[PDB]
Order: C-alpha cells, then sequence, then structure tokens
RNA sequence: UAGCAUAAGAACUAUAUUCUUUGAAAUUAUAAAAGGAGCAGGUUAACAAGCAUGUGUUUCAUCGUCUCGUUGUAAAGCAGAUUU
C-alpha cells in the first residue's frame, strides 16, 4: 500500500518505540516455558507462521524483560515469568509510515478463466517440470507482464494453465522480452521463488546463455561488453542512454560474446552470456558495443536489422521477421541423478532454425559454455 | 556594629583557636586557500519519518509495455569491481 517511506534502521526503530499501537502480552505461569513461537501460533490463530517468522527474525515482535531494553529473540527462545511480549496491531501496520512485512496483510483479488486451447498451449509451451520449478518455452511474440492495452495475451494471464495439482499458482521468477523468445522459469512455491529469486539478480557467473543471428561480424571472436545505461521517461517511451563510463544514477550491464560461427563479414552467429539483468542489454550491446544488430531487431538496427544479404532466405521488406534472439540453457541450483545441475535448454524457433538450415549450419547442439 | 590598652618568679611542655582585610580582563593568538602519487577503509557501499515544485507520489528489484500493469519485498533489497 502506498504512503510507506523508505526507512532507515535508526527511522524504523525510533516509528516502533513511539508508536502506540503496541499489545503486550504478559507471560504468567501458565505461559512461562512455552516457545515464542507456539505462544504467537496460540494467540494468534489468523496469523500464519510464515508471518510469525518473518515479524519475530526481524524485531516487529520483540520481548520486554523489565531490563530497560527491548529483547530481540529467536523463534526458538523460552519465555520468562512477568516478561512482557510486544506485538504490533493492524493500526501500528496501517496508520504510519512503517510498512509491514509482505505476508501479515490479508490483501486478495479476482480470478481469470482460461479456454482450453489456451490450456493446451500452455501445456505444450511447457518443457520441463519437478516439484519446485518449472521451465516454458515462452514464444517469440506474446509477452510476459500485461500490455499497455489491458486486452491482451500475457504469460501472467495464462500463469494458472500450469498450476499442476498445486493450490496457488506459480509465480515468474524472470521476465523477456515481447520480441525474444525461449526459457522462462516459474517457481511453483513461494519458498521456491524466494531461493531462485538470487540467480536473476547481477551474477559475476554465468548461468544461461542467448543464441542471436547478428548483422555483421564483430571485430573479435569473442569477448566481454560493458555499458552503463541511464533509462530515463520520455514522452511515450523511454530513453536508454548508453556510456562506457559509470556514472550516479547509471546501472552496469555486462555480457560476454562468443561468436559461434559467422558466415563471412554479412552475417554472424553470437552467444550471449550475460553477468547483469537490464531492459535491452543484449540488444544494445549487440547493436551499439558490437555494431552487429540482431537479425529482426528494428528498434535499434532499424533498416539495418533486415539486410539485403538473406534476400533469398528472408524477404528484406517484411519488417514483420521475429527477432532472432533466443534465450537457451538456463541452469537451475537443483541436480539430477547423475550429481549435475539441470540445464534446461529450449528448440530454436521456426526462423532461426530456418536460418541456420540454410546456412548449414547444425541447430541442436550442446552449449558447452554453460555447465 | 558593642566588646580587645595595661599586668613579671618557677625554670625545655599538653587538639586548640576560620579576624589584619582581590567581587565584571566588554571574544578573533593560533599564517590563509584551492584540487598525479602515498597510506587506510570498504567492496555484504553510502543515503532513506523520502521525493518533486503547500502539492503530487510507496521503497528496492525481478531484462514487461506504449502512460498502463504482473510479481516479490519492506530487507534475505538497491552503486562500482569480482581479476591472479
Amino acid at each position: 500500500h502506498a504512503r510507506y517511506r523508505p526507512l532507515s534502521l535508526r527511522a524504523r526503530q525510533t516509528l516502533s518505540e513511539k508508536s502506540d499501537d503496541l499489545q503486550y502480552h504478559v507471560v504468567t505461569q501458565e505461559w512461562f516455558g512455552e516457545r515464542v513461537d507456539s505462544f504467537l501460533t496460540c494467540h494468534y490463530p489468523q496469523w500464519d507462521y510464515e508471518t510469525i517468522k518473518r515479524l519475530v527474525q526481524q524485531g516487529h515482535i520483540y520481548r520486554y524483560r523489565k531490563n530497560g531494553k527491548k529483547k530481540f529473540t529467536r523463534l526458538t527462545d523460552r519465555l520468562e515469568f512477568d516478561e512482557l511480549l510486544v506485538v504490533p496491531t493492524r493500526a501500528f501496520w496501517e496508520k504510519q509510515l512503517a510498512p509491514p512485512s509482505g505476508v501479515l496483510e490479508e490483501t486478495d483479488g479476482p480470478k481469470f478463466k482460461l479456454s482450453a486451447t489456451a490450456r493446451e498451449m500452455a501445456h505444450n509451451m511447457v518443457l520441463f517440470k519437478n516439484e519446485h520449478v518449472i521451465v516454458i518455452n515462452k514464444p517469440h511474440g506474446l509477452p510476459m507482464m500485461p500490455t499497455d492495452d489491458p486486452q491482451e495475451m500475457s504469460i501472467a494471464a495464462m500463469l494458472p494453465a500450469w498450476k499442476f495439482t498445486n493450490v496457488a499458482k506459480p509465480v515468474v521468477c524472470h521476465n523477456l522480452d515481447r520480441e525474444t523468445s525461449g526459457c522462462v522459469v516459474l517457481a511453483r512455491t513461494r519458498n521456491a521463488h524466494r531461493m531462485l529469486g538470487r540467480m536473476f539478480v547481477k551474477r559475476v557467473v554465468p548461468n544461461s546463455v542467448y543464441w542471436s543471428f547478428c548483422v555483421g561480424k564483430p571485430t573479435v571472436n569473442y569477448g566481454r561488453v560493458r555499458m552503463h545505461f541511464d533509462i530515463t521517461r520520455g514522452n511515450k517511451g523511454d530513453i536508454i542512454v548508453a556510456r562506457p563510463s559509470p556514472t550516479k544514477t547509471s546501472k552496469v550491464a555486462i555480457a560476454e560474446f562468443v561468436v559461434n560461427a559467422s558466415a563471412l563479414e554479412f552475417g554472424s552467429f553470437i552467444s550471449f552470456y550475460p553477468l547483469t539483468t537490464r531492459r535491452h542489454q543484449e540488444r544494445i550491446m549487440a547493436a551499439h558495443a558490437l555494431r552487429c544488430p540482431v537479425l529482426g531487431d528494428a528498434k535499434y538496427g532499424g533498416d539495418a536489422a533486415f539486410p539485403s544479404s538473406l534476400s533469398l532466405f528472408w524477404d528484406p521488406e517484411n519488417k514483420g521477421l521475429p527477432l532472432h534472439l533466443h534465450h537457451r540453457k538456463i541452469q537451475l541450483p537443483y541436480k539430477n541423478t547423475a550429481g549435475e545441475f539441470i540445464c534446461v535448454t529450449a528448440p530454436l524457433p521456426t526462423q532461426m532454425e530456418k536460418t541456420f538450415k540454410k546456412l548449414g549450419w547444425p541447430c541442436e547442439v550442446d552449449d558447452p559454455l554453460i555447465p
């Protein structure tokens, strides 16, 4: 909810101590030795153990031992005689600036019906599935989140389709562009989502690859690309200023590009291994840092991503050419029976398969750079 | 402020007494100042009851979209580097 401001540690402590919306449960003879978690579970049936643990471990719920200081306790610590246990209230969470933990609130929303054809499409889309995670081959044209036009299809909309024998639908762990296809990961459970979210933040060891067909050939076969973006809002779209040097408000974008095989100076096949997440880092780096736009990228390589070189295969005047960028070989923490991590791949889309076949290069090949 | 001068034989001498006289130093000492290399820290940054010019607005992030909007989070979150 709104009216929640970012608070430093001192500000949070000051607000917590000043607020009068606190309930003090006395520890009597009957609840002396009872554990904190059991006491809270008994006294707050409406709350969930997740909320209990979050509050206790983040300090929103504490105890006062008459010691002149508020002790912050673990869930496994025993209580004591004639001591207070301070717990906030709905008033504490709402009528002030301190935001609550993202569980205790009772927010809810409606549902949405899906057609049998859509469910079958989702089932065919699914690639890998276990008790924790799903990896699906998101197509080219479909978007991930709802578009500026509410009446449009989306992966978020289709999410309930692959709610296999689970009460709650999975949650997307990361998002792809509306023009890029390939693997996308869904966490089945909330704990799985929290654990797997640490993969998609900025990292130094690549775990996924992007196969791209780029017009032109970079001067070097393998290398690293680093660009600092200063995304800002514009009239309708957003401006993306890219610079080589850092800046206070800029965000870095790092990738490792390997030219798997280049036909000639006209076209090339590149693999991008990103160490960072930014709006359109792969496309921007291919277009500017490498000076080799993707074969279907009109947003950056306008009139240059559609070359007359491949007039025999693709019509240069057909601006609807799908982007020749494909997410592939996402590596997951979960291992297999052989002891090695699970690397889920996605088959190349129709256009990239056609281009590879026409150039004579094989399509189904294992990328050793992502073990 | 009233009281305090003066006094001649017993010979090293006894914890007892607050008296001989200061009531306002009207700062600025310390020379002055600017932006490759050296040392140190941090790299799990710094800031955050915010921001913008009384008003409008959640924070940070998941590679959305052309304003709209899904999800997580309220830190287990956010700069830059992660090489031998």
